[PDB]
């Protein structure tokens, strides 16, 4: 068969990329794959930044180095930085936060995008939260529009009280001035997120990498994420199937060898081979399902399951080579 | 001519089963709720107080540790208080929580309502969270319907994948059985909340008490809450304006005395009198605004601002006496 290369080398080749997002369900290796992509991009690119919106501090444990809320240069690299992210006006803002769930996340994302675009980097890798939170990250514009419409509805409906009280309170508690400031903050956030989305819908600058493992839940969340990215016009052409058991041998070669030499093995080795072969068959079924869903338009990169955790700078550097050009 | 400036209509309506107390933070929701409970303990055979306020303000109010389950109030025979704080099914539930924000609060409220309705009390007073969270509490049926529609949409879209994986996995990890179990849990929650909401729209059984203070923000949140209760068919006819400065005299007497003897007071007495007069003028303006918005259809109960915090059983008894039969 002729298919796209089973590696993430196309990410390194496309030198015009500015946003590289890495998504997937929790526990599939999002942080490790993101760190390896950052390590690989640090070679060709002048400046590379890694941004983690995962609530935990998995970036610090991954790089075996304390990573701050601001850019922290990665030990052993000259151009690789990391970053981990966790009164009338005030009352109206709290009413808006309570009425429209997700507006605070939208404003936090807007502030983060402004800070990152002002940090001036050539490429930013994005270790996102699990799929569920990334879907809200993608649905942010509808939340901003609902916030605008909620503010307008509140103004229209309570204009009588707002104007009658505007006469009373003085100084910096005018309900109309505070309401206009809330509208202006919503407008700032919406403009920032609109420019960011215009940059995101350009496959020249933005792409998405989906990480999964040969199990039902991971592939299901990967399909959810792919369909949502397709809906919102965000490009994705890389699926990383991690923790693959023995990505070199087939289930058939070793199954035949075992069927030919079954009675020659001790009880223990025979049980271990049988368990390993069964898990390999299940993983092969799920990899075939992946190749059915994708493969035509996606680079499917298979990564071997390792005994040790891929932590530390040197181990990550060695694993990135397995990521970008396999055996 | 106006309705009686007291909450005595709450005690008179013997058919009431749910008495909700809402308002902005710091206006005295907990104090008013505890006083209403103390007063209902006289006429009713058994009275329960339920606090959904995130903090543990009930314990500080009663000056006594109140548990997560009903704890009989010291010194009362019929007054109890209460303060309220891989896996395929879990993954689908998390997808629902991420897609529909507020479904977990809806299920928690359903469990709380089932527990309270099984505790069997004659009347339950409900110290709710600040206004925004009560407004979220009111939209629960729509949120449950949106959750149902999300589960059905996911079922329709991914039925092929779900059945194809059902063919594979064994035992109690069927994705289709898990989806049906999620639907059944949603149905349980929706039935409980439907019974509760049918009970809420009956003025025979449910009424709302709005607590506020003579300031703009409190009156604005009170108006929001009243309009939302009107939209959602929940009855409210009691506004409690708490922390009123000097509820006995009018704006004229002390102002006239001071303007006749202004230059005769020492610096300290003159400063305190001036601050008091300004506070009284502002409070009178906002109380007039309250009487403009309501009074025609609402019992407006004015409560005096006290130097001490209304903690302890005796202070609660005196504040309840000022609440149900004023001076």
């Amino acid at each position: 068969l002729d298919l796209p290369d089973p590696s993430l080398k196309n990410i390194i080749d496309q030198t015009t990329l500015q946003w590289v997002f890495v998504g997937g369900k929790g526990g599939v290796g999002k942080t490790t794959t993101s760190c390896c992509l950052g390590v690989q991009l640090a070679k060709s690119r002048t400046k590379v930044l890694l941004v983690s919106t995962d609530p935990a501090h998995n970036l610090s444990d991954a790089f075996c180095q304390k990573i701050g809320r601001e850019p922290t240069p990665i030990h052993g690299f000259d151009n690789l930085c990391a970053m981990e992210i966790d009164d009338v006006f005030g009352q109206m803002f709290n009413d808006l936060q309570n009425s429209i769930p997700g507006i605070d996340e939208a404003m936090s994302f807007s502030e983060l995008m402004k800070q990152v675009q002002q940090l001036d980097f050539d490429v930013v890798v994005f270790d996102t939260a699990p799929t569920g939170h990334t879907l809200r990250l993608l649905s942010f514009p509808t939340i901003l529009e609902k916030a605008f419409a909620k503010v307008w509805e509140l103004k229209d409906r309570f204009g009588g009280l707002i104007g009658q009280a505007t006469a009373l309170m003085s100084g910096g508690n005018n309900p109309a001035a505070a309401q206009e400031q809330l509208l202006g903050k919503l407008e700032e956030t919406r403009a920032v997120i609109n420019k960011v989305n215009q940059a995101f819908q350009d496959p020249t600058k933005t792409t998405f990498v989906c990480v999964c493992i040969p199990e039902f839940l991971s592939i299901y969340e990967t399909e959810r994420l792919v369909q949502e990215l397709s809906k919102y016009g965000i490009d994705s052409h890389n699926i990383v199937v991690n923790q693959v058991l023995f990505p070199e041998k087939d289930a058939e070669e070793l199954s035949a060898w075992y069927e030919a030499n079954g009675a020659t093995l001790p009880k223990e080795a025979r049980e271990i081979c049988s368990k390993l072969l069964a898990r390999k068959r299940m993983q092969d079924k799920y990899i075939g399902q992946c190749f059915d869903l994708y493969g035509d338009d996606f680079h499917v990169v298979l990564m071997p399951l390792l005994d040790y955790e891929v932590r530390g700078v040197e181990k990550l550097k060695t694993f990135s080579e397995l990521l970008v050009d396999p055996v």
